[PDB]
């Protein structure tokens, strides 16, 4: 059904900054984003920071994509999945047909790795026998080894992995390569076919991955920096605190963290780039020129003792961003003629549980009834089991829109309450009943003391139970049951 889902390719009308100064949070985030939901355990929310200081971008495309394949076992329960987003390299330079082609690589690229079945390490090599970087993961459940999930980033794709409690275990950070004084660049895909040097997860954990249009906005990290390598991430410790609104909350839709996340992105992209227009506009209200002043330290000399001192520092924290002296008409024009954003672009993937995975796949194909009967029997150990099981399944939200504006993001429950409480009474009785004609005899008296209301699926317990002429004997007294069943008013 609803087992591959990749983002489409949008365009959006884009404001300038001096129009974007006059709106809150939730009016740039309508106007700029959108939400394409898999399930309650994957959403994607794709949109565009990318604007200008002073005149609008018409026609912004945003050059990001990303994709997501679940994969199931031999009997058609979930077993693992193939998720992977992509950032276009360059682009909105005015060139349409020139973001058509960076937009066709990577929407390509991503979705040739989905369509793939081979591991990680060989669809690689085999996709890599117009430049876009790329962020990739493939987990999967083995026998003895649970789910093995294998991962890939190239550029400035960043990867965070979680646990069932928001607790940070594993990151993957992006990379810049120095291909000149200031030109840090991040490593493409399209790099790999180029040089020769291409230089265990369980139940309930968060694997959440975005582009430089989302991790860049937060507390940043420079994790190491060699002579033309530079890895950056996240200061974690800011970053688990944007979870803090959802420590007690039970079972959060993937949609709801990837929306945290991305509210606080665009929160201080929108904060960055107002302070950017304050500070433009109050250094064109000093009229440096009547005073002549052009060094950028006269500047600050100036700043500092007329009293804008926090004008100052954030100044020189723009300054850092990007002593000697350098002139206010460099810097004034650059600062004025600089895009503020990128194409952001987020997924959340929640690992699976096992024994959810094994309940969804016998509700939604209940002919595999007496197939995967045995399975439950190796699963479920007690009724705190299924319990926990389905009252995640019952706190389970969809989208009907696969794809849909952020503000009119509707959701219901993936699950019929009639459906969960029937089909969790047939797991729990049958996990409460799992020696000769005795027994068959027993079987019939603990199902005659029962007394469950739609006690007409024992048949549908009987073939979980079935996998001289006593069985003709016993399904005898099952007909008598049928009386039982007519005692039941
Ligand atoms: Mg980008």
């Amino acid at each position: 059904m609803r087992d591959k889902i990749i983002t489409g390719k949008k365009i959006i009308f884009s404001q300038s900054v001096a129009k974007d100064q006059t709106k809150n949070l939730s009016s740039f985030l309508s106007e700029r984003f959108y939400s394409v939901n898999q399930s309650h355990n994957h959403s994607i929310i794709i949109g565009s920071s990318l604007s200008h200081q002073e005149n609008d971008i018409e026609h912004d495309t945003i050059l990001d994509t990303s994709g997501v394949l679940v994969t199931t076992d031999t009997n058609g329960i979930v077993n693992g999945a193939r998720v992977a987003i992509t950032d276009g390299l360059g682009g909105g330079n005015g060139d349409q047909e020139e973001d058509d082609e960076i937009y066709r690589v990577s929407h390509s690229s991503c979705e040739n790795f989905l369509n793939c079945d081979q591991n990680i390490d060989t669809t690689l090599s085999l996709i890599t026998q117009t430049e876009a970087s790329m962020a990739a993961f493939i987990y999967q459940n083995h026998p003895g080894k649970g789910y093995i999930g294998e991962f890939a980033n190239i550029g400035d794709g960043l990867i965070i992995i979680l646990d069932k409690r928001f607790k940070i275990k594993h990151m993957v950070s992006a990379c810049h390569i120095y291909r000149g004084f200031g030109t840090w660049t991040p490593p493409s895909l399209q790099a790999l076919a180029t040089t020769a040097n291409k230089d265990k997860l369980a139940e309930g954990d968060i694997i959440i991955s975005m582009t430089d249009g989302v991790w860049g906005e937060l507390k940043t990290s420079l994790i190491a920096q060699t002579n033309d390598r530079r890895d950056i991430g996240v200061d974690k410790e800011y970053f688990k605190t944007l979870f803090d609104e959802l420590t007690d909350a039970p079972y959060p839709s993937s949609f709801d963290i990837a929306r945290i996340i991305t509210q606080r992105a665009m929160s201080r992209s929108l904060e960055r780039r107002k302070t950017l227009i304050k500070l433009i506009n109050e250094i064109e209200q000093q009229h440096f020129h009547e005073k002549s002043v052009k060094t950028i330290n006269e500047v600050l000399e100036y700043f500092i003792k007329t009293g804008h001192v926090e004008t100052a520092q954030t100044l020189k924290a723009i300054l850092f961003e990007d002593n000697i002296e350098i002139p206010l008409e460099m810097v004034m024009h650059d600062l004025k003629s600089r895009t503020v954003g990128d194409c952001s672009t987020i997924n959340v993937t929640r690992i699976p549980y096992h024994l959810d995975e094994l309940i969804r796949g016998f509700i939604n194909y209940p002919e595999k009834h007496q197939i995967l009967a045995p399975l439950f029997k190796a699963r479920v150990k007690s009724e705190a089991d299924l319990e926990e099981a389905f009252h995640r399944l019952s706190l389970e939200m969809v989208q009907p829109e696969i794809e849909c504006p952020i503000s009119e993001t509707h959701f219901e429950r993936a699950f019929k309450k009639e459906t969960l409480d029937k089909t969790q009474a047939v797991l729990t009785h049958y996990f409460r009943i799992s020696n000769y004609q005795e027994r068959l005899n027993d079987l019939s008296a603990y199902l005659s003391k029962e007394s469950s209301l739609e006690k007409n699926d024992i048949k549908l317990l009987l073939s979980m139970l079935d996998s001289n002429k006593l069985y003709k004997a016993f399904h005898k007294k099952i007909e008598l049951q049928l009386l039982d069943s007519e005692i039941e008013n």
